[PDB]
């Protein structure tokens, strides 16, 4: 088949798309596109053709194979952000992708998925009984700063345990954020203007300098260390790798910036979400509460716990289903292909838009909240929340441990209650990068008032 999409009105079809792409934002343009045109379709993103995609034939085809293992977006936007060619999350270098990969990929999984259950539950204990930190006169609680602190505190004691300023290195870590998703897919154009961009440069450059203050130490560390073999983690298994000659000092620091950036971004969001839908459906919240009961009592959360949650973890995959933070992927084909009925040439951007997807394809009730929805097992390939095959969320095992660690020791403490009529619908959001509540706005609190 030829392909679906807008019109290449003599290089005018581009210069809209683009535009459009800008002014909507890259998660509501995708669902423009695919309500408009097919579940398939062409746009472009500067100059090169990109597939908007929410086909699950098509979705699973590209995360399957391995000549999908890119990502894409502006070289000059990349390069201001630090991810040209460096981390693993934009890095579209394939042979530099494959070589870094690894080090998260044994950093999240393992012995250290198994840590997580406690660092994450200890984490915010601590954060609860600091509860004054984050709560108004009025009894309202900063959830979205809360949770942002005590995943960035997890992440930090479990990857690279140097003491840090939480308060201070969240707000830098949204500062980068917000560039990055800025950033992303501005024409060239854009970055000639140079007043029109500093802005964002300044807020990598106050991370960027933070974490160079951390990695520092974390290096006088390591140089004076006794039992080396014992004491291993994330930070340390690059610096080492560094020290042999497998990796560059710019690739380890921007790694080590991505592993602490990563939860802090997403996690906190849809945790967030999650207790939106807890307040507002109560039929749900007992459900779980009896199951806390049942499984755990009142002892500590403990690995072998995580599986035996299965309602939580139904509520888990029904939040992420039905209320998505990530809820696009960037690909980009290497090698050509035909990709169900129509080709797809190398140098090809893909947005795959799993959000719409998880609407149209598997499920019973698609467009309600229900653990109906997940009330018989779910095949992978019609549900792919964190993605799946070479490229897929490299936290997709070690994330659903988090939420769930999370999640049973906040409800145990506390019923969660959303101001006014407020539920996750009626949140005003964001819908570029990721989709994200606009934080410009306000009735984002929440009250927490004790069980016991
Ligand atoms: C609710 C939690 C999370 C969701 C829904 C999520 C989702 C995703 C998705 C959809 C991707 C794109 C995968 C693809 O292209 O197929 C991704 C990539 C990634 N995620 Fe996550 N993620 C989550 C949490 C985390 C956490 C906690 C970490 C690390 C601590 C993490 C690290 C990454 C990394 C490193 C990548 C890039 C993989 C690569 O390009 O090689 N994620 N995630
Ligand atoms: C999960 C993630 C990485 C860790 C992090 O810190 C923040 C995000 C949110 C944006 C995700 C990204 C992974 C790559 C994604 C899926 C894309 O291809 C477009 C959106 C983007």
């Amino acid at each position: 088949s030829s392909i679906p999409g807008p019109g290449y009105c003599m290089g005018i079809g581009p210069l809209i798309s683009h535009g459009r792409f800008l002014w909507m934002g890259i998660g509501s343009a995708c669902n423009y596109y695919n309500r408009v045109y097919g579940e398939f379709m062409r746009v472009w993103i500067s100059g090169e053709e990109t597939l908007i995609i929410s086909k699950s034939s098509s979705m699973f085809h590209i995360m399957k194979h391995n000549h999908y293992s890119s990502r894409f977006g502006s070289k000059l936007g990349l390069q201001c952000i630090g991810m040209h060619e460096k981390g693993i999350i934009f890095n579209n270098n394939p042979e530099l992708w494959k070589t870094t990969r690894p080090f998260f990929m044994k950093a999240l999984s393992g012995p250290g998925l198994v840590r997580m259950v406690t660092v994450c539950a200890e984490s915010l204990k601590t954060h609860l009984d600091r509860l004054e930190e984050v709560t108004n006169e009025s009894g309202y609680v900063d959830v979205l700063t809360l949770l942002r602190r005590v995943m960035l505190d997890t992440s930090n004691t479990l990857f690279l345990r140097i003491p840090l300023d939480e308060s201070a290195i969240v707000v830098k870590i949204q500062g980068y954020f917000d560039a990055w998703q800025a950033l992303l897919i501005k024409p060239d154009i854009f970055f000639k203007i140079s007043w029109l961009y500093k802005k964002y440069e300044k807020s990598v450059k106050d991370l960027k300098d933070a974490i160079e203050v951390l990695i520092a130490e974390k290096r006088r560390r390591i140089s004076t260390e006794e039992k080396l073999e014992e004491c291993m983690d994330f930070a340390t298994e690059l610096i080492l790798a560094e020290k042999r000659g497998d990796l560059t000092r710019e690739n380890v620091n921007q790694c080590i910036l991505e592993m602490l950036i990563a939860a802090p971004d997403t996690m906190s969001v849809s945790l967030f979400f999650m207790l939106f839908l807890i307040a507002k459906h109560p039929n749900v919240e007992e459900a779980i509460i009896k199951e806390i009961q049942t499984v755990i009592g009142e002892r500590d959360i403990k690995i072998d716990d995580i599986q035996k949650l299965k309602v939580m973890e139904n509520f888990i995959y029904e939040s992420m289903r039905y209320q998505p933070v990530v809820d696009l992927v960037m690909r980009k084909a290497l090698e050509d292909d035909v990709i169900d009925g129509y080709p797809v040439k190398k140098g090809t951007n893909i947005i795959l838009n799993i959000g719409r997807m998880h609407r149209l394809e598997f499920f019973p009730k698609p467009n309600e909240f229900t653990l109906e929805n997940f009330a018989k097992n779910v095949p992978y390939r019609y549900f792919q929340p964190f993605g799946f095959g070479p490229r897929g969320c490299a936290g997709k095992y070690i994330a659903m441990v988090m939420m769930k660690a999370i999640l049973v020791t906040l409800l145990r403490r506390f019923h969660v209650k959303t101001l006014q009529g407020q539920c996750v619908e009626s949140i005003q959001k964001i819908h570029d990068l990721s989709l994200h509540p606009d934080e410009t706005k306000n009735m984002l609190e929440m009250i927490f008032t004790p069980r016991n």
